[PDB]
């Protein structure tokens, strides 16, 4: 009697399964608007110049591949805290935060989930509906219940703040509430500063533990501005957790560079808690991969490389905003009667197109255009060369 | 009332806690025989030449960092299966095996444990007494019970084959039994081929699911020879799991390069099982880090680089063998009256020294010689320059 005989096949990942269909499609002119990769104006996914410079430096100067500590490169953790909280933050001066280098933002989310499930009485995590599909899997893998809160007004293409507030009414003291720090995935709709401040006050009154997922810092307005919501929470909370990723804003997707940051009331408490976070990492992958995080730490700690990187990040933010405008314009030019102007108000790589599952299927099967079944399209996959055919396809299924 | 306030500090890792103490130790003569790192004759922990050359190729030819698939680089998987099972194996031609690239051997162990606990009826894993200390933590954290079988005869410094087989008669069908492929950690004592064949037959009769941990392929006798015990299992079993590591045989510790290989009765079953292993990876770190695995796959797939690497591995293995001999001879010269000849018959980086916990504590506090509290010593940390002080210290505590 085989152990593997009773196993049920896993469903296809809603995002990665799509990219597998795309790689199999033999039809010429297929267009990939699925997975969240940054493409340049020629349809390629390049390595940043700042990253190549840093990798050259590492090649010439690394003398050993000796294991990192469980929590990773120390300079990486410190530069990360400055990015998130600000160079002179009280949180850093009071030594209230500890950061672990992790394998991507995904790995940072799993490390937090394992830590919470094993060392606290947290039973429940609240996630926006919609959210990144993998959020539920990560927290469920540690045995945590995941509930959903309302977020998106699909009528006005706006944040439904009233429904958000009402739907979080039953989130209890000691529940985790997950917020996207900026560039909400998939809607591209973020709270305003005043909405963030309102959420911060309510969180402290209700006793929630906030967990911020930061995968797109620098893609909305700028590095400092995109962190304003987080910093409004950090000014008011004793405790919070930040999972952050450098996959997107350094174009380091496949090197798995992220961080999990813990904040507690004081230095002694966060050190105690962090020692249990390190134990959860040790029972998982033991210590994190060095190459990607070394690149990031090299760039952030060298003024000249850092200035190259900040300009590269700006050029990527601006290309995406330009494509958002060109998309709306070309849809009108190609004859759409539906108003797509809301696309211009959305932030980051993704917008909710408002297409139905049926229309997304038609686009894939009839026109070779690949989006996620929720209607999320990757605007950063749009180029001046593929824009007209893409828009003709959409207009055809409207 | 903070969520983190009542968390208890985690105890130190028996291996990584020692490394921290050693780093902080201010004495210039300190000697590190704890963590399993390869040192060259001069006390350095070098990057291999094959690896530097492969990294230079990657630097100049890499055009993108786009995500690998969940299971990683395909050539890496194929080359791993060839090393494990042999260039013309029936497991491979029958398409009975699927491999996922993982963040180290540690990550491969957690992926297997998550996959087992979430998709099968397995409740119990059997691990040798003694074993690598992190084995229990990994399987306990996935929710599996850990049971110990007998292995080492401490009086005779030998494998107690009878005790082992008696202990394992309590293991039931559908339990997982974990075997070290070669260079048993910490004892350095491995089954002979005959004993492997005996366990393999006994394994099918009782219905165990074998799990091989293969972190030292090439450090006992040779690449092919060190897999004989696994290949005897593979010829008889419908199902098995191998977690393997390239940290040590490539000196790639901090890049986290390993693999989890699943074997099932046929191609249809292993694909069904592998789909759930991918789901378990997706909810952990999503996809594995590219740099380290790309280096390995570049080396194994290029005949000139492979030849360099295979010579560098031979040199490491022989250097360790020369140190085992030198250690025994120098102990007698420095006035030890115990017979340490058993060290010569142990394989790999580690010997079980027979020192007590109290003697190990003295070696550290009074002499700055760092060994694990079990008395395991890293022979690969021994050099001609530190042999005399190390042996004088040991004689002083007998
Ligand atoms: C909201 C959110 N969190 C986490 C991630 C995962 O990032 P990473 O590739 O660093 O694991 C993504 C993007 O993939 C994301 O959009
Ligand atoms: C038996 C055994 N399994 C697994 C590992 C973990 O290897 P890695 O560093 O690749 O995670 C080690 C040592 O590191 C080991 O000795």
């Amino acid at each position: 009697v085989g152990t593997f005989e009773n196993i049920t096949a896993a469903p296809a990942d809603p995002i990665l399964g799509l990219a597998d269909l795309f790689r199999a499609d033999e039809r010429p002119g297929k267009i990939n608007l699925g997975i969240g990769l940054y493409y340049d104006e020629t349809g390629k996914i390049p390595v940043l110049t700042s990253v190549k410079k840093a990798e050259q430096y590492l090649l010439e100067n690394e003398t050993t591949k000796l294991y990192l500590g469980i929590d990773g490169i120390p300079e990486f953790g410190r530069c990360t805290q400055e990015l998130l909280f600000g160079k002179g933050s009280a949180l850093i001066n009071d030594k209230r935060a500890r950061t672990a280098q992790t394998p991507g933002g995904s790995g940072a989310l799993r490390v937090a989930a394992d830590f919470l499930a094993k060392n606290t009485s947290v039973k429940r995590v609240w996630v926006s509906n919609p959210s990144w599909p993998n959020h539920k899997s990560v927290f469920n893998s540690a045995g945590l219940e995941v509930r959903e809160y309302a977020y998106y007004d699909a009528e006005n293409h706006t944040l439904d703040f009233d429904a958000l507030i009402n739907s979080l009414n039953e989130a209890q003291a000691g529940d985790v509430v997950l917020f996207h720090g900026c560039c909400h995935n998939p809607t591209g709709i973020d709270p305003t500063l005043e909405q963030w401040q309102t959420l911060a006050q309510l969180s402290v009154e209700k006793g929630w533990l906030p967990l911020f997922d930061f995968a797109y810092q620098g893609f909305a307005r700028g590095l400092e501005e995109d962190a304003e919501g987080l910093r409004a929470f950090a000014a008011m909370h004793k405790e919070l957790i930040v999972a952050s990723s450098y996959s997107k804003n350094f174009g380091l997707y496949n090197e798995r560079v992220g961080a999990c940051t813990l904040v507690a009331a004081d230095s002694e408490t966060v050190d105690r808690a962090f020692s249990q976070m390190k134990a959860a990492i040790r029972a998982n992958y033991s210590s994190p991969p060095a190459h990607g995080a070394s690149v990031v730490a090299t760039i952030l700690s060298n003024d000249a490389l850092r200035a190259i990187w900040e300009q590269e990040l700006t050029d990527m933010r601006q290309r995406i905003q330009r494509m958002r405008q060109l998309f709306v314009n070309t849809l009108q030019e190609k004859g759409a009667n539906r108003d797509f102007s809301f696309i211009i108000k959305q932030n980051g790589m993704f917008s909710f197109s408002g297409l139905t599952k049926e229309q997304v299927l038609r686009l894939r099967e009839e026109f070779g255009v690949y989006a996620v079944a929720s209607g999320r399209v990757n605007v950063a996959g749009m180029t001046p060369d593929n824009m007209a055919p893409l828009c003709e396809a959409i207009v055809a299924v409207l």
